[PDB]
């Protein structure tokens, strides 16, 4: 398919969504910034509806010299029990 | 946001989602290869959950030399009216 059309699924770890969503995005990129952009973009787009819902606020802002999985990985930390399913109405919306 | 946050909205025109796509891909992107792949990519990902399921046997595939959004666009061509709600069950499933 695609190399990000991996992604999250019920409730699937994130930074392990998203690892696997770089890993192929580097087995199908030779470039890393593509990789990293789509990586980093499809943590959202391609994340779980509530995850990406976590990543919204995130979407777009990266730390300066950090990776923005890094934060959307940290979006969805809270996002995998009880607290998935509490933010499911507010960040899912 | 990302660039390409930009998506498909209640059976939007798809060549004009993903033009839009491109357009800020391309405003915030200097590589018109992250340009494209991301256009190209969130055609599907970003796409109308439709229309993005009008692309996935397009997903990956793009003709040799041709542009991946042509066909994207071509998958959500049958993807606005009376169809879209045929295929609603088919392609979104």
């Amino acid at each position: 398919p695609s190399f990000n059309t991996v992604r999250q699924g019920s409730k699937e770890p994130y930074p392990d969504f998203v690892a696997r969503l770089q890993d192929v995005a580097q087995k199908s990129i030779a470039d890393e910034k593509a990789r990293k952009v789509i990586v980093e973009l499809m943590a959202y787009e391609n994340a779980n509806p509530e995850c990406q819902s976590a990543i919204k606020p995130l979407k777009g802002k990266v730390p300066a010299g950090s990776d923005v999985i890094s934060e959307y990985v940290k979006a969805c930390d809270g996002i995998g029990g009880a607290m998935h399913k509490a933010m499911l109405m507010a960040q899912l919306e």
